[PDB]
């Protein structure tokens, strides 16, 4: 594979969005992965809704969590392949509650047909990435509060708990790393990323990657 990727050179990758405090990072997880997806297959890089999965998704659990793969699977199985736009849909759940579904007037932004779970390791998520784009994963953020910045080297690794969304690596870098977007403003972290050493399944980062598949 390519020794460093950026999607962001592409401007394949949306702004830093803010869940707020509802448990929705699984939405914001999937939602980013289809933006980038939908981007990559040769159309135009749309704003996609996270409120259509948290208030619509009867299959994921609103703010109290989901799954990026059920998010997926709801949008083929249930919603013909459809994804509304942020500008047709926008997110009204950052106090914790998640409003009633609106099934009228939203717009549709992008289609998918279906998902890929990856293999648990970094080198093949890597190198399925550096062709196809940015991947879903989930990762142990407990230790993640606090960071301002760099290239984390600590991250507790125990429990999967948050989703977000891996849009580029570096390996020629002194400490080689992953750059992830994150759902908690552009003021956390690096303008809204986060780094993370690249190797050795920080912050359990390899467990479950997955992508939407765009015709
Ligand atoms: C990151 C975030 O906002 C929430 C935190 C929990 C909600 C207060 N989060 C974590 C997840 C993960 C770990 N999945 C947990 C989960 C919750 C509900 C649920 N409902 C139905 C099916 C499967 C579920 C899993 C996710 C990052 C893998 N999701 N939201």
């Amino acid at each position: 594979a390519p020794a460093a990727v950026d999607w962001r050179a592409r401007g394949a990758v949306t702004a830093v969005k803010d869940q707020g405090q509802c448990g929705s990072c699984w939405a914001f997880s999937a939602i980013g992965n289809v933006e980038c997806q939908w981007f990559l297959a040769g159309h135009p890089l749309t704003n996609l809704a996270e409120q259509m999965l948290v208030s619509c998704d009867k299959t994921d659990s609103g703010c109290s969590g989901g799954l990026m793969n059920n998010a997926f699977e709801w949008i083929v199985q249930e919603n013909n392949g459809a994804v509304y736009t942020e500008d047709s849909y926008p997110y009204a759940s950052g106090e914790g509650i998640s409003p009633p579904c609106t099934t009228s007037g939203h717009t549709v932004g992008a289609t998918i047909t279906g998902h890929v779970e990856l293999p648990q390791d970094e080198a093949q998520i890597a190198a399925w990435l550096a062709v196809n784009g940015p991947v879903a994963v989930a990762v142990d953020a407990s230790s993640w509060m606090t960071y301002t910045g760099g290239v984390m080297t600590s991250c507790v690794s125990e429990q999967l708990d948050h989703g977000v969304l891996l849009v580029g690596y570096n390996d020629g870098a002194a400490v080689p790393y992953w750059i992830i977007k994150n759902s908690w403003t552009t003021q956390w972290g690096e303008e809204g990323y986060i780094r993370i050493a690249k190797g050795s399944n920080q912050c359990l980062v390899k467990e479950e990657a997955s992508s939407a598949v765009v015709g």
